[PDB]
């Protein structure tokens, strides 16, 4: 039907990028040289950062717990390496392929220059199914994986981050960074910091579990709450009385629908690949969790009547996918009802489907950017690695203290002003300030800088969309601002 | 009387309470049968030390002549790089000893959350019979060869102070990695803690153990849930402890009780004791002591005969040697509240004499861990390469000073000029703070958070478990807890 | 799975008790349909042209007929069509072995790992 290759896609949003950004960059370019040099070494830089600078793929053994031993396939992309180092995600699927791999990669780069995030795009996968092997099975799988890498330059706290991705979780982690530790890097002190993800006990960051499903909610919130776009969607500013679907109630759909619905909004329908469940009243997301957990999936839920229809095609005001590739589809595009696509997994869009938004006044808020939640925080992961200390360990009760002289300050104040017989001012922090006080942790660190760093990279696309009038198209205001930012540490970095 | 190993019964009794919990919580794709396989062998891992070295490197004495030296470091557990210990220059060092200090400090770190493995160095010699120059070929030799054999490093293993050891001998093992083997390491001198400041030490780690003894005495004694039980009012307000040994230890956990409303009654050492119920102040015992060699002839006390731990009191601090309070003199004790401020000052036969006595005694891992807590802090900041505070400090002043001025222009925006102005000022307290703000201030509230929060995980599993005022089992237990877990999430 | 002399009547006694037939494969196609197939009208319909494919009411299957979501799995056809491959995909909860050995040793022991009933041939397929 419709659907291409997510390799041939992100080809394509750079291409349109690239010829949109390249006037700024022939003007911006400070270096001695005449305007045609100028223009030839810009659109020169831009025919080095489209592809994949460097590819491994293995083919190494492993000895299985009946005794026969197999050979497995993997695959390791490096995008770029303009900063090192590289970041990317492991997958385990026999769907995994090198145009795969080499695709998200070069995602993975722009999504890192949207918010910022000062890693090299990369990417693996090995051709092996998770519930074909048993978990010892899987460790070998994981540590010899690890060795491979490590040996060729694909794996480390300075050349390349992996992280967590399909079929692949925070077990994985601890496996990969035990085994560079205990080997390659064990001379290394950052040895831990050589993947993200990991169990707190091994190093991982507070916040991560739901840290994908923040920056979505941080992502449409700035956007929700902007009158210049809402006014165009036909909307109201805000949250309140406003209806949102979500498809996958997976790890970030589940996380997506607890802070909506925190904030006011009201979850409608959950749809899987089980089913699709649908309330026109509101769905509880506590409740929903609780029914997940429990029976493994969500048809049934005593509190929402069953759906037969398609989950993306439900009336409401925000859509959320949360899933699969290509599930909005020119044939499916004119279909959809809400005024808000909020991609919470990575390219869930057609670009034929992105016309139909476009043309129809829907506002679709690119995956490389709202899906980059995670990755933010994977970024302080590595540098809680680095800095060896959790955040807010030497400075929560020094803090904590100076917030209670300050307040015990403007109460003395206040007394010798207008309590100088008898009675008191107490100057008490509010209930929301309390919580803050008395819960302190480093979840409170990452999850504010989470949401500093979505909050600022959405009036970056907001202020590229509007210079080159792009309307409702923040996927190409998103790939126009990574781009650019991607060229100038090319172009201020020199030759080789 | 004596004991010599206590600490493997500390885990041994540990384990078999954390058992039944850990199994519960291993979310493996094995058989609950074969959890508890994996839950008994991890333990077998952590209780035995894993690395041993034995070391006999030579000298050349001021006179010309040769010495052989010998000296070992023991490393329990490596769960956690680098590891963490103390540096001992005694004659009466052994292997059996350095190793159960090893495993004391993997047990302690753990249970102030620092992220370091158990260790310990120990030289045979008496520090007294050589000279400041022989001392030093001494320590930068014992360096190397620690060194050569990765037994010192900034990510391999972090030494420090201890007896008959200062900033003095750390300053010379700094300087001689960093000028050798770890001549292209960034964080060279990160490779051990307690250097003077000039050498990338930092600030509050002399008064460091003795404030963290003090917070561990003011986390409990400020809990009505178990100074009920043991009979007393909460709070410091009209008590009086007794400091056995004035030590670096005693000397700052009297200077901090007494700045509090704790009075010293009485304060013995290796030589004498003073005693005096009306209160003997800290510093006029301090500078006196400074002035001369011990507290004894201290004029503002009368000289007490007797055993110094057995005054008639409320807390009893030992902060001196080894094994003082055993099962002969456990009756005989008069106070309520015995605050460890050494390593295992408490034979076991009198921990369940003062547990039946319903007399609560502070665990030496959790009280004599402020030390420690600091020195992580120290190892962090020759890892940062600045002190705490220096990008912070005038940015987090202009900021109180601006949020005073914001509520002062504000209230006086809404009453008006005719009822005056409305000043906004810091109090004594505050201002004091941010007009001497120092690194020390920073280090100080980190050693008061870990010892506030560690004092909450040890009661939780005292009344889970039921151990009532036990609290070195609570500690053992949740040390070998947090240790297990590093072990079984790693595979 | 194999619509022969025992999957005939394996179909036709339990649609008798109340259980739906939603899918019948052989060696050159699969049928599917949640809402029931006939067994009297597959019957008919296989005798007539010797094969199930084609089925009015019924739709084409493109895929592995021992992976079809359902409770009870009946392989009545060839030998080891339950191997370590396709074991660890079988959607089923109990598998009634209409055949001699059909399920590899490797897959009994993932099946009873799953927690799926497998009623053996020594019994059933007596
Ligand atoms: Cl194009
Ligand atoms: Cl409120
Ligand atoms: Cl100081
Ligand atoms: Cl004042
Ligand atoms: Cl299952
Ligand atoms: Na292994
Ligand atoms: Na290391
Ligand atoms: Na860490
Ligand atoms: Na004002
Ligand atoms: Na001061
Ligand atoms: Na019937
Ligand atoms: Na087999």
């Amino acid at each position: 039907e419709d659907d291409p290759n997510f390799f041939k896609m992100v080809e394509g949003f750079f291409d349109r990028g690239a010829s949109i950004v390249e006037d700024k960059l022939v003007k911006d370019l400070r270096t001695q040289e005449s305007e045609e040099q100028k223009r030839n070494r810009v659109r020169g830089i831009l025919r080095i950062i489209k592809p994949c600078n460097h590819v491994l793929s293995l083919s190494f053994p492993i000895r299985r717990d009946d005794g026969s031993w197999e050979v497995i396939e993997g695959y390791r992309a490096q995008h770029s390496q303009h900063r090192t180092p590289c970041k990317g995600g492991i997958r385990y699927s026999t769907d995994v392929s090198v145009d795969e791999v080499k695709a998200l990669a070069s995602l993975m780069t722009y999504k890192c220059a949207v918010v910022d995030v000062p890693f090299g795009g990369a990417k693996a996968g090995v051709k092996i199914n998770p519930k074909n092997y048993t978990e010892n099975e899987l460790e070998k799988i994981t540590r010899r994986f690890t060795m491979e890498l490590a040996k060729k330059g694909f794996i480390g706290p300075g050349v390349d981050v992996p992280a967590p991705d399909m079929n692949t979780g925070e077990r994985e982690m601890s496996w990969i960074a035990d085994t560079y530790a205990s080997t390659i890097g064990h001379y290394d002190i950052n040895a831990h910091a050589c993947v993200t993800g990991k169990p707190i006990s091994q190093g991982g960051i507070h916040g991560r579990i739901s840290a994908t499903g923040r920056g979505v909610f941080h992502g449409i919130e700035n956007f929700i709450n902007e009158a210049s776009y809402m006014s165009i969607l036909g909307m109201t500013p805000g949250f309140r009385d406003k209806t949102f679907v979500v498809q996958g109630f997976g790890n970030v759909g589940l996380h997506s629908m607890r802070y909506l619905h925190r904030f006011g909004a009201k979850c409608i329908a959950v749809g899987e690949s089980d089913g699709s469940i649908w309330n026109p009243d509101g769905i509880d997301p506590k409740e929903l969790e609780d029914f997940k957990l429990q029976h493994g999936s969500i048809l049934g839920f005593p509190k929402a009547k069953p759906y037969e229809g398609s989950i993306l095609e439900v009336d409401c005001d925000i859509l959320i996918p949360a899933a699969t590739e290509k599930q909005l589809t020119k044939s499916n595009a004119p279909r959809v009802k809400a005024k808000i696509i909020a991609e919470g997994a990575n390219g869930p869009t057609t670009p034929e489907a992105d016309k139909i938004f476009l043309e129809r006044n829907i506002l679709v808020i690119p995956d490389l950017y709202l899906n980059a939640g995670g990755v933010t925080v994977s970024y302080f992961e590595w540098l809680k690695n680095l800095n060896h200390v959790s955040y807010g360990r030497l400075t929560f009760k020094y803090e904590r203290d100076s917030n209670y002289h300050l307040l015990l300050s403007v109460q003395e104040s206040l007394e010798r002003k207008f309590g100088k017989h008898g009675g008191t001012i107490p100057i008490v922090p509010t209930a929301e300030f309390q919580d803050s006080i008395s819960g302190a942790s480093e979840k409170d660190i990452v999850h504010s800088a989470l949401a500093y760093t979505m909050e600022r990279s959405a009036r970056q696309i907001m202020h590229t969309a509007m210079k080159y009038n792009l309307g409702l198209d923040l996927r190409t205001a998103a790939y126009v601002n990574a781009i650019e930012k991607v060229f100038k540490v090319y172009s201020e970095a020199g030759v080789t």
